[PDB]
């Protein structure tokens, strides 16, 4: 039983590994990765423990191998197809975020208002949500839900139908879906506490 | 331990919920259990500060440590798609209250926003001190650094950065980067592991 916090740290090592591969760094360690994730080296070695023997020998790790290894663990070895249903303000912005990644790709921006439905979008065009059933299966697994709160639970159930794999949900309402699909809720303001604490702790900061 | 703060935050969440449910008292064994961490640890974290326990007292204690006691002034610099949407987001409330919305777009200055109103950016130094400490930087990559430059001069205490760029700001100013990205992978991993889920 791997802790939820463990997968989040794993997610952090990977991000720290591409940053490393961006500086021509080839091999690293649990001591370096930890100092960068702000955790104890033991924690890095530990989190990796939940998934098999890693960098056993003193040696350490080599950015390339671990980076690959972590991508496999977090399931980032495939290329998930993404869609943003609820093409409003957040939607239009999200739809244009620069660094989505090599394993995540947008392939559909949906929406119900006719005013938009049909306008070009950096890579494709908006389109109604009545085609969700034969636009999702082969190419879309993950749906970014930036639809108004009230509409959320209704646009949500629509996806579960066109067979959506997972839902990254930005609306302030707890979706109701079958175990067949995963829901991850976003909270852009989550970091305000980290910030709050940092302001009161210069010395620490 | 830079990692303790993240746990401490987890504890408070586990507490605020224990309270809402009516539970009166908890212990190191339970907090840990619910926070997926050893009692030894939880008991050790609360050690760096003030030290079973009573959900109400520890909650208040944790909140005081985390800063959530006072009521901070917030603001969004850059009322574009992200920033505009953010304004109408009903998730602040508590100890972070929105008290300003700025932008450079002259055709945006004046827009009636939630009772307030989109100011410009030049008043920051007079509008900031005493009223606002935290700014949600939601401007194009290209701007950001120059934006923060003002904000600092305006006397900003901390920035919650959405701009995908690592800002360069003096030490008196705390910065925190915000990303949805991580939740995507948590999603990714969560899909291939219905068991874990
Ligand atoms: N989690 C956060 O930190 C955060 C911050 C930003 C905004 N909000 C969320 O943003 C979402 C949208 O916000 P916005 O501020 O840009 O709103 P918006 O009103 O500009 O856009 C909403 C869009 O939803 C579309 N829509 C409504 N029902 C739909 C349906 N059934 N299917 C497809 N499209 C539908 C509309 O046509 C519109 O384009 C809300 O869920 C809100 O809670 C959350
Ligand atoms: N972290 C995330 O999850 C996330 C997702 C949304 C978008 N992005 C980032 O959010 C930011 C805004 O995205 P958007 O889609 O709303 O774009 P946008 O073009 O609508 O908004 C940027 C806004 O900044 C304003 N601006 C420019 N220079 C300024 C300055 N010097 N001072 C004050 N305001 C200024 C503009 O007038 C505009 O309204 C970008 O940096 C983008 O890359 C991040
Ligand atoms: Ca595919
Ligand atoms: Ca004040």
């Amino acid at each position: 039983k791997v802790p939820e916090a463990a997968i989040s740290r794993l997610i952090t090592y990977l991000r720290i590994l591409e940053e490393l591969e961006a500086q021509g760094v080839h091999r690293t360690s649990s001591e370096q990765l930890g100092e960068l994730a702000q955790v104890t080296a033991f924690q890095v070695r530990k989190d990796l423990s939940y998934f098999g023997s890693y960098g056993t020998r003193g040696v350490g790790y080599t950015v390339p191998v671990l980076k690959r290894e972590l991508r496999h663990i977090l399931g980032l070895n495939r290329k998930w197809g993404l869609c943003i249903v609820g093409m409003g303000r957040l939607g239009s912005a999200l739809a244009d975020y620069p660094g989505f990644g090599e394993s995540f790709e947008l392939r559909g921006f949906f929406d119900v208002d006719p005013e938009k439905v049909g306008r070009p979008v950096r890579g494709g065009v908006i389109e109604h949500v009545d085609l969700l059933p034969q636009r999702v299966p082969g190419r879309i697994e993950i749906a970014l839900l930036t639809v108004p709160r009230e509409a959320a639970q209704k646009a949500a159930d629509l996806l579960v139908a066109a067979g959506i794999k997972g839902i990254l949900n930005f609306a302030p309402v707890v979706l109701e879906v079958p175990k067949e699909v995963a829901v991850e809720n976003v909270d852009f303001l989550a970091g305000l506490t980290r910030l709050s604490f940092a302001i009161l702790n210069p010395k620490w900061r």
